[PDB]
């Protein structure tokens, strides 16, 4: 396969096959026709980032120190590949690129979310640019499990990690894909000890870790995944007429917290990211406060511990094809 944390990747010519890489992406995201906007995710911004944070690693420590890193290696091979890729997507339909709706687009759009990620995760993995050893992953029980399982490792393959949360966590093999792609972010067959941070702390409580992400992901008509805040109040704007309508999404710029749009009771559009506390927890103290009370402004009540009570046994029910 292609992503890997075999070291060959990290040597002499790494900063320079990275900018070249960086550089032939940032020209082709530079036409000014390109309506590309500045609203996070920003690809020119990312790019720029992340070249310059490659650029302080291997400043800050020499060739002996990165050269066998498992988690470096993987990152340098997947940004190389992305932008190889993004590139590629670029030259097919140069012309429709501009296609604001075009599919071209839309998976471009898709690029620069993971570009996002694997920035974050470089930052989270390599903080102010040095191996950051002693990791802390922030929920307890999260943190445990990576250390019971794996140590002080970064970074371990889908493959490996999937048998664990089968026999620990509950998880089925038909839930392995539709599990990867939310936890696997940034998109290497991998899950960093960041990747697992972020996961954990979106789907706490860790008792109920799956069952939380098949409600609060996979089966909850107010989860509106990764989009911006313009996009949010435009859906919110359809419902002011209706106080408690509600939706809730994840932010690229806030990996691992939830922001969550409402309509108060005055009319207004509120959008929060809520201090300290779970979605799960969050959703449950907005119902009982009787501020998120229509889902995307749909007429159902969610009994949101019922559905949690009852993820098990619906989980049974969804077939292979179904995922
Ligand atoms: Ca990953």
């Amino acid at each position: 396969d292609l992503f890997t944390c075999e070291p060959g990747a990290v040597d002499a010519r790494t900063t320079s096959r990275i900018e070249k890489a960086t550089r032939k992406l940032l020209t082709l995201c530079s036409n000014k026709r390109l309506k590309l906007k500045n609203s996070p995710p920003y690809l020119q911004g990312i790019l720029f980032d992340t070249n310059d944070f490659f650029r302080r690693i291997f400043s800050l420590n020499t060739l002996d120190t990165l050269r066998d890193c498992p988690y470096l290696n993987l990152a340098v091979r997947k940004y190389l590949i992305h932008c190889r890729i993004a590139t590629k997507l670029f030259r097919d339909a140069g012309e429709e690129m501009e296609s604001e709706d075009s599919e071209y687009r839309r998976q471009l759009n898709k690029y620069t979310l993971v570009f996002s990620h694997m920035l974050a995760d470089l930052q989270a993995v390599y903080k102010d640019g040095h191996l950051d050893a002693d990791f802390t992953i922030v929920k307890i029980d999260a943190r445990e499990f990576w250390h019971r399982q794996f140590g002080k490792r970064l970074v371990v393959p889908w493959s490996e990690l999937v048998p664990i949360m089968q026999a620990e966590l509950g998880l089925s093999e038909k839930e392995g894909p539709a599990l990867q792609h939310t936890m696997d972010i940034t998109e290497n067959n991998h899950v960093s000890w960041f990747e697992f941070d972020v996961f954990t702390r979106l789907f706490q409580p860790w008792s109920q870790l799956i069952n939380n992400w098949y409600v609060l992901a996979l089966n909850h008509p107010a989860y509106k995944a990764f989009i911006t805040y313009d996009e949010v109040e435009a859906i919110l704007r359809h419902h002011l007429h209706r106080p408690g309508s509600y939706v809730y999404r994840l932010s690229c710029t806030r990996l691992g917290q939830w922001a969550i749009g409402f309509v108060t009771r005055a009319g207004k559009i509120v959008q929060t990211i809520p201090q300290n506390k779970s979605l799960y927890q969050a959703l449950l103290d907005g119902v009982e406060e009787r501020l998120y009370l229509y889902p995307d402004g749909k007429n159902v009540q969610l009994d949101l511990k019922r559905m949690i009570s009852d993820a098990p046994q619906n989980r049974v029910q969804v077939t292979k094809e179904e995922y």
